């Protein structure tokens, strides 16, 4: 279905992210078989959300929870709503949840990081107050976006087991919100910039309409029409621009309106005048030659998990700022649209990541059998209905973020085995999907290590090459010698291979903050300093490479396992954002270089 | 003036904390005087509302700042507040804060712990979008309710000095909103709850109305109405009850009704049936010997600062709960009102305090620079203005709390220093004009341990004695076993001196996370544990000691200082809330116990 980020033009927010609902769990499942939407949440406990469910009681029972929660609230309807068009909207439900407004289901959705929204105007009476009951499932299986496996022992007692790195974190991780619109409302937009060589050029616009007819104006910062069309769905404004660059990221306005013969409809939507393309081994932005420098990063903090925060943010974008990272990848999911804003408006350049993690059944910590299923691809594992819910998520999340100029590239999955002989069976019609659903930007697919540039099958449907490379950590573990051989090795091959532009998205090394060394080894401080250091030669030997995104900002919590302490320490920040010693490496080499520009190659 | 938590019937809320404002600093102060609320910010910066400002931008030029600060944001208007009272409130402005509706100066407040509001009617028009602007200020002098004393060098620059511990965090700590009233409304509602020997007993209603005739039921938990009111002036309501517990905290809800012959303006009160008072060396809520458990705590957490979160209350509530804490002080500030909204309904037990601390200037070890007034109570220091800020702050707090049945003590101020002339003639007055504002709690002084027995020229003015002491910390340093014979020493002095229940509000010892010892000393966690058992161990001796609170919950931030080693380090709790050995060894003790019973001498 269509989707626009809600905004307060003739339309009106009564947020209800306001924090405190009712709690409780579903050990038994009865929640659907007794009508829990019905009556007050019994045994309930009070949760905070926009937030993760799973840390928020320091309780390892109900963080290691599989199943069904629930959560409950009632909520007034603003009285001056007497006419409109009331929407129920949930910004995220991890992976499902179902939506009852008082006995009656108005939503089901299955993505853990992506919008649904529902007409509630014939369940809800503007100046009433309403029980909404959500129930949320945090399980994963081979047909969810990511892949997973709840198994389930000889005592009915679920357990989920995944096979990607984070912690599965689950509940409401943002806003949900009433939200109004007349009966004559613009309820899709689509704008595509056009640039060429800088002076000017046009944005088609594209416009669905609930029913009304449509006008258009495009505004400067200082509020001011610089172009105008009429019509629907068909548009081509032109402009003497002030484009949309990577260091400001200066933002026009396109006001789109929906006339009905009695009611009006006004909705901005934030446009950047920027044209992202591939030429070569080169990422063009506006025509010009750009080097990625930043994270991988991930929604993670302590007590909220993936929960969504304005202060987290805020101090995460001013650490980004400091340090000099000009980018970064929604790593594994997609993030909370308030980044992407963010990112809209100080011109921060994004790679747009889809759930797909875990395609996998080889990043395994070895000797527990843990039968996984043998074939990969397979109707036991990754089958025709696994494509489809990918595919599904793809549109989702294009459907979502297509608009946003911050966004450079869509990033299908990330590490997928891609060995096994029904690899490109299965992405093949997933690429082609994906660029029909947007032809204005360069897709790829990040690409696990063991899947190198001689047994890879798939990178050649992708337009840019993005890396996840350890060597020096996993393999020729703590030889930085034998290791950049290998890099600069494998970074050759992938360039004379596809000729493609490679941005290594990850590169990066456990370390425990404060744990110091003077032989420099593995889990110290210092070790991370001359891993990222010798990455860094590598990649200014390299012309194909476009792009470093060290692996991660800050520690983040995973799965309980042996390589794991205490969750993932890549971290250049720590999980309260407290800087390792490489923070200040990369602040030096990121605010060293010339503004997007790849360092000639030495100081 | 009168102050109403605002809840949402025949009144609605848009939330302003809509995370995101514009923010700026005015380092030139002319920004009063530039008029900086009539246009958009310049220079300005995304900044999270609620929390403070220091924080957010991981910059120490901006943490350490003193001065004006600005924040500045837009909000449309509801269609349906159609010729409605509008009130903007701010539950908290830490310190000082200027609001102007676009152009027009709607409202001024000295205080950073209490709300404030005014009616905006006149400036402002539904539907359409309004600027607004605060003028935050952070700077303390002497007849501030923390006081303190900034100091302006040789350069423009201001450097603010205070004498408390916690650091000086400031900013738009709480929620800040619009809401919507009649213009009939309930402005005010004060409720007595009178109980006896636990059979029956009635409650006091008594409330001030825009002209309006009030019905007044009260409310079992199942909505059924167990009694009713009449008047606008006062009841009785005598009926048989369900007593507010420690354990479990029943609550009546008391539904206020205002009418005009247009107009209909209808009020939930959250009422707690119980009684507190004072009998001979016992504290008795509902006529039962009490025993305190639990912190002292603070408004602190990573990046946020004293900012609210729902998220963090959820965790530390689940934490003390976890523990065994039946009770808690709001050290030296009031608190956002939502703690004692859920104190009451957990039926947590809460000594509120004033943020009356730093009256003493002898507090530390200063190696550096003379100074800081000669006395204490003067016109140079603490003179009619502060004691007349003061009893201010009294007032204030008491308009917001008195009818939170969680708070069953007033804590008119923390560790004054009362040697000096004037500390008798001081606290008199203000310790006689609480009683006159709130006669249904007693009230505490909470007592700095160089004022001992011997010394302390202020107790008898007060009904419970409330000591800070630090044995085997800042003297007889790392000795338990004199220690023991010190604080016993003293606890008995202070009982047959004064012959009044003594509750422990802050004993602890700073501890890194992390430091083990085998020989048990200074800054590890195994003296920590060892010193808080000697604690018990005497107050186990003690028929007079009636209540325990450890010092702080967590680690928490102060001003940078030689005993302070990233902040203070007395915590139970790390900062990101991970416990500490001694986490355990008072799970034990608390939870141990029968609820709210003091061991028979030993256990
Ligand atoms: C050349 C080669 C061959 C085999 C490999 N196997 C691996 O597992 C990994 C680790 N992998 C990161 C991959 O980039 C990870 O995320 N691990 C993980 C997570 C949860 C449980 C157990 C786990 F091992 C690297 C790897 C490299
Ligand atoms: C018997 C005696 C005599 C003199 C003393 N002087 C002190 O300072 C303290 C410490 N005090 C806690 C009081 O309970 C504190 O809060 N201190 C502080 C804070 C910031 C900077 C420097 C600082 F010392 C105890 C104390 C005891």
């Amino acid at each position: 279905s269509h989707m626009l980020r809600p905004v307060e033009t003739p339309t009106r927010e009564i947020k209800k992210l306001d924090g405190l609902w009712a709690f409780s769990l579903d050990r038994e499942n009865c929640g659907i078989d007794q009508r829990w939407w019905e009556s007050a949440l019994q045994e309930s406990r009070a949760i905070a959300v926009p937030g993760s469910f799973n840390d928020q009681f320091a309780d390892a029972d109900i963080r290691n929870y599989a199943g069904n929660v629930w959560y409950q609230r009632e909520v007034f309807i603003p009285k001056g709503w007497a006419g409109q068009r009331i929407v129920l909207r949930f910004d995220a439900v991890t992976h499902y949840g179902k939506v009852w407004v008082n006995n009656q289901e108005v939503m089901e959705h299955q993505g853990g990081y992506t919008p649904f929204e529902a007409d509630v105007t014939p369940y809800v009476i503007a100046g009433k107050s309403v029980r909404i009951t959500v129930c949320v499932n945090n399980e994963l299986n081979w047909q969810t976006i990511p892949p997973g496996m709840v198994i389930t022992d000889e005592n009915g007692k679920k357990k989920q087991s995944y096979f990607h790195d984070f912690f599965n974190y689950a509940g409401i991780h943002r806003s949900v919100m009433l939200y109004t619109t007349p009966n004559t409302w613009v309820d899709d937009i689509t704008v595509v910039t056009h640039v060429a060589q800088d002076c000017n050029h046009a944005s088609v616009d594209w416009q669905v309409v609930a029913n009304g007819d449509v006008s258009v104006e495009l505004r400067d910062a200082d509020q001011q029409v610089v172009a105008t069309g009429q019509g629907t769905s068909g548009t081509l404004q032109v402009v003497n621009p002030h484009l949309w660059q990577p260091g400001e990221g200066y933002l026009y306005e396109l006001c789109v309106t929906a006339k009905s013969q009695t009611e009006c409809d006004i909705y901005p939507l934030r446009v950047g005048i920027r044209s992202v393309a591939v030429k070569g081994e080169q990422f063009l932005i506006n025509h010009k030659p750009f080097y990625f420098t930043g994270f991988g990063r991930h929604e993670d903090a302590d007590l909220r998990g993936k929960g969504f925060d304005n202060v987290l943010m805020v101090h995460d974008h001013a650490l980004m700022d400091w340090i000099g990272a000009n980018s970064y990848r929604t790593s594994h999911y997609p993030y909370a649209e308030e980044m992407l804003d963010w990112a809209d408006e100080h011109g921060i350049v994004v790679i747009d990541e889809t759930a797909a993690v875990g395609f996998n059944l080889s990043l395994g910590i070895g000797f527990e059998a843990g039968n996984k299923p043998k074939e990969l691809y397979s109707e036991e594992a990754v089958n025709g209905e696994t494509q489809q819910a990918h595919l599904q998520a793809i549109k989702e999340l294009i459907a979502r973020d297509k608009n946003h100029p911050s966004v450079v590239m869509w990033s299908i999955a990330n590490e997928p085995d891609t060995r096994p002989q029904g690899a490109r069976e299965y992405f093949a019609p997933l690429a082609e999907a994906t660029r029909k659903l947007d032809p204005t930007r360069p897709i790829t697919c990040v690409n696990v290590m063991f899947c190198d540039a001689h047994t890879d099958t798939i990178s050649d449907l992708f337009d840019v090459l993005c890396l996840n490379r350890y060597y020096g950590w996993y393999v020729q573990s703590g030889d930085l010698e034998t290791a950049e051989k290998v890099l600069e090795k494998e970074l050759l091959a992938w360039q004379e291979k596809l000729h493609q532009p490679i941005i290594i998205t990850e590169y990066g090394v456990d370390t425990l903050a404060g744990l110091h060394s003077m032989y420099t080894d593995m889990w110290s401080e210092e070790y991370q300093c001359a891993w990222l250091d010798m990455y860094h030669r590598v990649f200014d030997r390299v012309s194909a490479v476009v792009g470093e995104q060290v692996w991660n900002f800050a520690d983040f919590a995973t799965s309980q396992g042996i390589l794991r302490v205490g969750g993932n320490k890549k971290g250049i920040f720590t999980r309260d954002r407290k800087p390792k010693s490489a923070a200040f490496l990369l602040q030096k080499r990121w605010t060293g270089m010339n503004f997007g520009e790849k360092p000639q190659q030495g100081g």
